[PDB]
């Protein structure tokens, strides 16, 4: 694995990570107080399968509960301990010393946005009237005010003031703890809509400069006032700007809008497709995550916006075979039957040297998605749900049949 920050000083850790979200929402109550122990216990597997990263759920303790029905997942956590609904903190060391023994770099899921303020026994207790939480200034509405330079959460009663020196230390502090007794490689920026972008660039400047880092920006430009120009922007151009500000990659929402709304032939116009390597080397590319997929358990998890089965496979080999750094979903992978396929297309990558600036082109004259892409290694021709009949219509050179699956829907050819 190659080290180093992208040409602009963007955290995408040389380029050349193939990621794994280690978890899936119900994880807490499907398996109770044991997912650390479960992820050690796999750690040799994860590394086998060709992932150089894993995405961890948030580490913080969350005993939160509410009515479907949710909580304890880590998004509304009540302090840091590490003794939280995934395992004890003598486990999650356990585990993240597996993966890292294993390759396997460790990116915690952080929540810096807001906390569960009103749980009665916690080890941090912050005040009103000192500045520390939005509501300590007025707030007439989801966006900045006074104490809170992001969108709020929800009715904004739990947002912290992250600005706030004191805060924006302890974060700050939580960040080095997390790479030094934690073995973390790198983290996962929740709900980035919510506090300046700027300060996750400070935040990994000051405790994790040199590590891998991804934002979550999920906001539509309607989210925007009509005064602002991200109203009339595209879905790319919202996530390269705060891609730009933090020095982070950022998750290709623009990508998932496209495979859920659009056609496959549409899927070129993700923040992965983009023309110039600046933009598309920052996205951070996936077919579904805890969120917007399914999961098994209560309620099959969240699906607040899941890819269809009948395009996962399609998904999953465009995202593996094209530039930004793909991440690969737990239930995908682990419960649902894909993970030979994908272990495939991971090494298909590989092999051909995709890299997160890899080179992309798309051919018209087809049906679904044609895409040539450059490898330091190989060249890939990839054909989506497509009428074309053989790489040779499309690419100069020798290439060879690499994948082909779902009666041809899927066909990857090699240099
Ligand atoms: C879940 C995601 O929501 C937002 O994305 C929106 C997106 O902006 C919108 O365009 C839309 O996108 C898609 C949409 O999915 C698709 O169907 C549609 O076709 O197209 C849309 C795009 O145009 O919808 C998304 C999901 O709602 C955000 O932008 C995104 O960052 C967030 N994902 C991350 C954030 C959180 C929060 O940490 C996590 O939420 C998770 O953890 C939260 C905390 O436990 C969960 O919240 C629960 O617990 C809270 C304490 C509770 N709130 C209490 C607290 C307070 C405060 O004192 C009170 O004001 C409330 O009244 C009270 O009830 C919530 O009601 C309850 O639902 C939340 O449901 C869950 O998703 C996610 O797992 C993480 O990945
Ligand atoms: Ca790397
Ligand atoms: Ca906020």
């Amino acid at each position: 694995d190659q080290a180093g920050k992208s040409p602009a000083g963007v955290r995408y850790h040389g380029g050349d990570e193939i990621i794994l979200q280690g978890f899936h929402w119900n994880v807490v109550r499907e398996a109770p107080n044991d997912w650390y122990n479960i992820l050690r216990q796999q750690a040799s597997t994860i590394a086998a399968d060709g992932f150089s990263a894993i995405w961890m759920p948030v580490p913080w303790r969350d005993f939160s509960s509410w009515t479907k029905s949710g909580g304890g997942e880590g998004y509304f956590w009540h302090d840091f301990n590490k003794n939280g609904r995934y395992g004890s903190d003598a486990q999650l060391r356990q585990a993240a010393g597996a993966l890292g023994g294993a390759g396997v770099k460790v990116l915690y899921d952080v929540v810096p946005n807001h906390m569960n303020r009103g749980y009665p026994d916690k080890e941090i207790n912050l005040p009103a009237g000192q500045g520390f939480w939005r509501n300590d200034c007025a707030d007439p509405g989801n966006y900045p005010n006074d104490c809170d330079d992001g969108d709020r959460f929800i009715g904004g009663e739990s947002d912290l003031n992250t600005g706030h020196p004191q805060i924006y230390g302890m974060f700050r502090d939580e960040l080095a703890n997390l790479r030094s007794g934690y073995g973390a490689g790198g983290f996962r920026f929740d709900f980035v809509r919510g506090y300046a972008p700027e300060r996750v660039d400070s935040w990994m400047s000051d405790s994790a400069d040199s590590s891998f880092c991804v934002g979550e920006l999920w906001k539509g430009p309607s989210e925007y006032p009509s005064w602002d120009w991200r109203n009339t922007a595209s879905w790319q151009q919202i996530i390269k700007d705060w891609s730009d500000r933090a020095k982070c990659p950022v998750f290709d929402f623009a990508l998932k809008e496209r495979m859920q709304n659009g056609s496959v032939a549409d899927w070129k116009h993700g923040l992965n497709g983009n023309p110039d390597p600046r933009w598309r080397e920052v996205a951070v590319t996936f077919v579904d995550n805890h969120d917007t997929g399914y999961s098994p358990g209560q309620n099959g998890g969240q699906h607040h916006w899941a890819l269809q089965d009948g395009l996962i496979r399609q998904a999953y080999a465009y995202i593996l075979t094209s530039p930004g750094t793909p991440v690969v979903y737990w239930s995908h992978m682990y419960d649902w039957g894909y993970g030979d396929f994908i272990r495939q297309l991971i090494q298909v990558r590989r092999t051909a040297g995709v890299r997160a600036d890899s080179a992309i082109s798309f051919h018209s004259g087809y049906s679904g998605l044609v895409a040539t892409v450059s490898g330091s290694q190989q060249t890939l021709v990839v054909a989506l749900n497509s009428d074309l009949a053989n790489p040779g219509q499309v690419a100069s050179g020798s290439f060879s049949e690499a994948v082909n699956a779902s009666n041809g829907q899927v066909r990857v050819w090699r240099s």
